């Protein structure tokens, strides 16, 4: 090539090739659930957050047309669909404190840069779980705070650094369902350390959001904590079945992100239609349909969980819809996802850095939309491969 560059990505794409790490990207013609249409194949799912199986629901369907035909495409840009979301989800997801505001966002990733670019600062000292998700971690590397890791879920570490720090404002940020493993952080002992310490919790509740706690109202809501301390950043996309994210506080710091976050991460609202469709979410998960959807996802996962250890990998032990199973490195976990994808299953494979390094792992994530059956074909198709490696 006269442009020498493309010659070197031509060869960087050879070399990973040749390795065997090639990353495809599936394309689903159906609407997202249990089973699906993937590359023009019938196959079974195990890749997505649609942990409640609303993705493909008929009332969502009907509220993104309803709120088209009331509001536009487009938002060109705060809609009333917006601003009723936004109270709809100050009083589904606020209830940690009494006067909630929420804000909602584009992406979980500038609902996260809104709320650290807005409270952290040159001389604010971030306290970050060693486990968060790796794009928690790039949104404090802008916000230029001084960033102090601390071991996964591991209060009393982290009370020590809290202890050792003189810094005027101190924020603690940690995932509530940890994405990758399953886990839940301990969120009452870290709400203790914040209130002694004068921090705020910033807390994302992703995973978590409309599978934990009463109603389905997230992980604080499950741990009754109630503090003015807590700042609660959730997605719209995952158990909620549609896309977007918030954040939910007191009112004041919502105030103060509105002020203070970069314009830009407020510009080019998501489109109207979705906003509706997302309060229409809210009340099939904080109602009967939601509970038993819970209910059925609960009795998936006590199945999942066993189902792991007939395996002869490695479980990770979790009660969440994420059933995490490390293989070790990334040729054992490719063979073994490749030999579910021949029985027409779906599991994603999970490659450092994502992962710490040996640990490469599948990672299988139920939804409500799964049946006793599709468990059973995920079994067999695992035992079957773990005879052809043995």
């Amino acid at each position: 090539h006269h442009m020498q560059l493309l010659d070197t990505l031509e060869q960087g794409l050879k070399e990973i090739d040749a390795r065997g790490l090639r990353r495809r990207r599936r394309t689903v013609d159906s609407p997202c659930s249990a089973h699906m249409t993937v590359d023009g194949r019938n196959m079974i799912g195990f890749a997505s957050n649609d942990y409640l199986g609303l993705a493909a629901h008929p009332l969502l369907v009907a509220a993104i047309t309803e709120g088209a035909r009331r509001y536009g495409a487009g938002s060109g840009g705060h809609s009333r669909a917006h601003a009723q979301l936004e109270d709809d989800l100050a009083e589904f997801a606020g209830g940690f404190v009494d006067n909630p505001r929420a804000l909602y966002f584009s992406t979980g990733y500038m609902a996260n840069l809104a709320t650290l670019t807005a409270l952290a600062g040159r001389g604010t000292t971030l306290f970050s779980d060693s486990l968060n998700h790796a794009s928690l971690i790039d949104g404090a590397r802008l916000s230029r705070a001084d960033i102090q890791i601390y071991p996964h879920a591991d209060a009393e570490a982290l009370g020590a650094m809290l202890e050792a720090s003189d810094a005027a404002v101190k924020l603690i940020v940690s995932d509530t369902v940890f994405s990758m493993d399953g886990d839940i952080a301990p969120l009452a002992r870290l709400l203790e350390l914040a209130e002694h310490h004068g921090a705020w919790l910033v807390v994302d509740d992703a995973h978590g959001f409309g599978v934990l706690g009463p109603q389905g109202r997230g992980a604080v809501a499950e741990a009754a904590l109630r503090s003015p301390h807590l700042i609660v950043v959730g997605t719209l996309g995952k158990a909620a079945g549609v896309s977007g994210a918030f954040v939910v506080a007191h009112e004041t710091v919502i105030e103060w992100l509105v002020q203070r976050a970069r314009p830009y991460i407020f510009t080019t609202a998501s489109v109207p239609s979705a906003a509706h469709a997302v309060s229409a979410s809210l009340r099939i998960i904080g109602g009967d349909e939601g509970e038993h959807r819970r209910a059925h996802l609960r009795s998936l996962i006590a199945l999942t969980r066993d189902m792991l250890k007939s395996t002869p990998w490695l479980p990770v032990d979790s009660h969440t819809a994420v059933q995490p199973l490390i293989i070790g490195s990334n040729e054992a976990t490719l063979d073994v996802a490749a030999s579910l994808d021949r029985a027409n299953l779906w599991v994603p494979a999970i490659r450092p850095p994502t992962v710490p390094e040996g640990t490469s792992r599948l990672r299988i994530s139920l939804s409500a939309a799964h049946s006793h059956n599709d468990l059973e074909q995920l079994e067999h198709a695992l035992m079957k491969t773990a005879e052809a490696r043995a």
